[PDB]
C-alpha cells in the first residue's frame, strides 16, 4: 500500500484503470477513421486531419488518467487495446455519426465513474472528473451533432458535392 | 572513352538517353494541356497553372539526367520530341485521367531502368534513381488519383459547376 | 484494386500491415515503462520523460507506415494491440535492458521486410525502409547499449545512488 | 469560330503556329549546346550557363506566342520538335557562330510574319511582334556578333587559353 | 561479442577497417601535395589551399567510418599509414592527374565494399556507403577531370603562365 | 639549394623532418584513444571528445612545422606513420597516464631540437620552438598531471562511478 494513498477506494482505482483502456480504444477508433479519409478512393484531407487531431486528444486524456492514478497511490493495470469494429467507414456523414455514438458512450462511462466516486465520498476524484472531462464531453457532443445536421441538410451522403464542400468550408 | 568513366555500362548510358527523351516528351504533353485550359471556350485558370507547373518540373527532371550523363563520362544523344497525341483535351477530368496514365508510364520506365542498373551492378545509378525519381513518382501518382476521385464524386465532367468549384477550391 | 497501385505485391502489403501493429505495440510498451517511473515508490522523473518521448516516436513511425500503405494503393488492416508482458519494470537498468531487446526485435522485423521487398523487386519500398527506418534503428540500439553500459559500471541496480545520478546527469 | 475572334486572318493564325515550333526548336538547340560545354572533356562552365539561359528565354518566347494565339481566338496546333543538326559543337567560337546563324534565321521568319500581318491589315499583331520580338532579336544578334569578334581576335579556337579567358572575363 | 551487434558480418567488419586505412592514406597524399605547392620554388598558393582542404575532408571521411564501426558493434583495428610514393609532384597538372588516379582507386575499393555488403545482405551498410560515399566520389572525379582538361587546353605544364592563371581564376 | 636559405643547417633541417613525423604519430595515438571511448562497452563521451580535440591540435602542430621548413628553404621529407602500440586502452585513468607519458616524450624531443639549434647558432629556430612549442608542452603536461591526480583520488579505475563523474564534471 502506497505511502501517499488516502481516501482512495479500491473500486475507484479499478474504475480508473477501465476508463484508461476506454480512452485508448477511442484514440484507436479515431486513428482508423483518419487514414480511411487519406485513401486515394476517398480523398477528403480535412476530414482526415480532423479525426487525427481527435485521436491525439484521446491519447492525451488517457495519459492524464494515468497521471491521476499514480498521484492517488493507485496502480496502473493495462489491457489489450481492441481493434475498431469497422475497417471501412463508408462516408463522411457515416464517420461523424459513429463518432457521435462513440462520444456518448464514453460520456456514459464517465457519468458512472462520477456516481461511484460520489458513493465512496471521494470529493477530489469527483472534481477531477467534473473539471477535466465532463465539460469537454458536452462540447464534443454538441460539435458532432452540429456537423451531422449540416451534412444531412446539404444532402450527404448521396451528394458527393456536399461532402467536398463541407470538407473545405467547415473543416478547412 | 572519358577519363572519368568508371563502372558505367554502355547499356545504362543508352537507357539514360532514352529516359531523357521521355521526360522532355512528358513536359511537352503538360504544356499542351496547360494552354488548352487557357482557351476562351474552356477558361479554367487554375487547371492551366497546375499543368504549366508540371511542365516546368518535367523539364527540370530531364536536365538533371543530362547532368548525370556527363558526370559519369557518358555522352548525350538527343532525339526528336514527338507531339502529343491529342490537341483537344475534352475536360478537366479527362486531362487529369490522361496525366495519371502518363505518370504511370514514366514510372514503369524508371523501374525498368533501376532493374537494369541492378543487373549491371551500378550502385551509384540505382541510388540516384531511388533518391531523385522513385519517391517523386509515387507522390505524383497519389496526388493525381486523389484529384480524379474528387472530380468524379463531384459529378464531373457532366456537371460544369463541379469543374468550376474544383478549380477554385482545390487548385486555387 | 486501386487506380494508383503499381508494382506493389500482395505479400508486401501484408507485411506492412504487420509492421504497423508491431510499432504500435512498441509504443504501448514504452508508455507502460514511462508511468512506472512516475510511481511515488520509484520516482525517477527523467527516466519517465525519456520513455514517454520514445512512446510518442514509435506512434509516429506507425503513422508513417499507414501513410505509405495508402500512397502505394494498399489497404490498412488493423489488429488488437497486445498489452505489454510486464506491469512492473523492476529498475532503471532492467527497463533499459528490456528496451534494447525490444529494439533489436523490431530491427529484425524490418530487415525481413527489406529482404522481401528485394525479392519482389520493389525498389521504392526498399529505399523507404532504408531511408526512414534502418538508420534510426541502428542509432537507437547504440544509444541504449551505451546507457546500459554506464548503469552497470556505476553499480546499478544494487546502488540506488547510481540510478539517481544517471537520471540527473545523463537523462537530465 | 471563337466568340472573341475579330480581324484575325486564317493565314496569320497558321503563321503563329509555325513560329511557335521555331522558337521551341531554338530552345532545344541552345539546350544541346549548353550540356556540350558541361562535358569533362570541354569544361567551360560559363559558356554552359550562357546557353542554358538562352534556352530558357526561347521557351518563354514560345509560351508568349501561345498566349497570343488564345487571346485572338485562334487555335494552337503543335508539331514534333526536331533534334538539332549537331551533337558535338566543336568549340566555343563555333557554338557562338552557329547561334548567330540561328538568330538571324529566326529574325527572318519574324520579318516575314510582320509583312503578312501588314498585308492582312492586322495592326494589333504588327505591334505585338514589333514590341516583343523585333527589338529583342536585334539586340541578341549584336551581342553574338560582339562575342564572335572578340574570340576571333583573341586567337580562338586554336588558342585554348583564349576560350578559357573569355569564359572567365566576358561570360563570368 | 558486442551487445549491439546485429546482422554485421565478420568480413564486412574487416573491409571497413581496410577502408579506414585507405582514407587516412589519401589524406596523407593530399597533405604532401599541399606543402609541395607552398615551396618557394613552386609558389602556387591556391593549388596549396585546394589540396589542404582535400586532405582535411579525407580525414573526416575516415572518422565517419570509425564512427560507423562502433555503431554496428564492430572493433577498430588500425595499421601503419604508408608514406606517399612521391616527394616531389612536378607540376600543377601532374598533381591533378595523380589525384584523379587516387580518387578512382578509392572509388573502386568502395564499389567492392558495396558488393560485399550486398552479398552478405546488409542493407544498412549498403545505404550508408551509397548515401555518404558513392555520390561524393562521382562529384570529386568529375571535378578533377574538368581541372585536368582546362590545364591541358591552356598549355600546361610547359606554359608557366597557364598554371599561374588557373591558380588565380579557377582555384582562387 | 633554395634562393631563400640562410643560416639553416642541414642537421636542423633533418631534425625538423623527424619532429614532423613525431607530431603526426601523436595525432594518431590520440585518434585511437578517442574512438576507444566511443565503444558501446566503454561509453564515456567526454573522454572521447577530449582526446579527439587533442588529435586535431597535434595535426595542427605538424602542419606548422611543415610551414616552417618551407619558410627556411628546407625540404619536407615524410615517413610512414606508425600505428599506436595499443588497440585497447583499458580505462579512463590508463589513457590519461599514457597521454602524460606521450607528452613528456614529445617534450624531450623538442628540448633536444632546441639544444641543436643553439649549437648551430640559429636564433630564429630557437625562438620559434620557444614561442610555439615549449610553453604549450608545459601547460599540457600540467593539465594531464592534474587529471591523473583527480581520477586516482576519486578511486579510479576500480570505481566505475568515479570515471563517470569525472567525465561529466571535469571533462563536460
Ligand atoms: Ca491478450
Ligand atoms: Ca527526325
Ligand atoms: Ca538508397
Ligand atoms: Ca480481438
Ligand atoms: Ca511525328
Ligand atoms: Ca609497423
Ligand atoms: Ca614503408
Ligand atoms: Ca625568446
Amino acid at each position: 500500500t502506497s505511502q501517499v494513498r488516502q481516501n482512495y477506494h479500491q473500486d475507484s482505482e479499478a474504475a480508473i484503470n477501465r476508463q484508461i483502456n476506454l480512452e485508448l480504444y477511442a484514440s484507436y477508433v479515431y486513428l482508423s477513421m483518419s487514414y480511411y479519409f487519406d485513401r486515394d478512393d476517398v480523398a477528403l484531407k480535412n476530414f482526415a486531419k480532423y479525426f487525427l487531431h481527435q485521436s491525439h486528444e484521446e491519447r492525451e486524456h488517457a495519459e492524464k488518467l494515468m497521471k491521476l492514478q499514480n498521484q492517488r497511490g493507485g496502480r496502473i493495470f493495462l489491457q489489450d487495446i481492441q481493434k475498431p469494429d469497422c475497417d471501412d467507414w463508408e462516408s463522411g456523414l457515416n464517420a461523424m455519426e459513429c463518432a457521435l455514438h462513440l462520444e456518448k458512450n464514453v460520456n456514459q462511462s464517465l457519468l458512472e465513474l462520477h456516481k461511484l466516486a460520489t458513493d465512496k465520498n471521494d470529493p477530489h476524484l469527483c472534481d477531477f472528473i467534473e473539471t477535466h472531462y465532463l465539460n469537454e464531453q458536452v462540447k464534443a457532443i454538441k460539435e458532432l451533432g452540429d456537423h451531422v445536421t449540416n451534412l444531412r441538410k446539404m444532402g450527404a451522403p448521396e451528394s458527393g458535392l456536399a461532402e467536398y464542400l463541407f470538407d473545405k468550408h467547415t473543416l478547412g
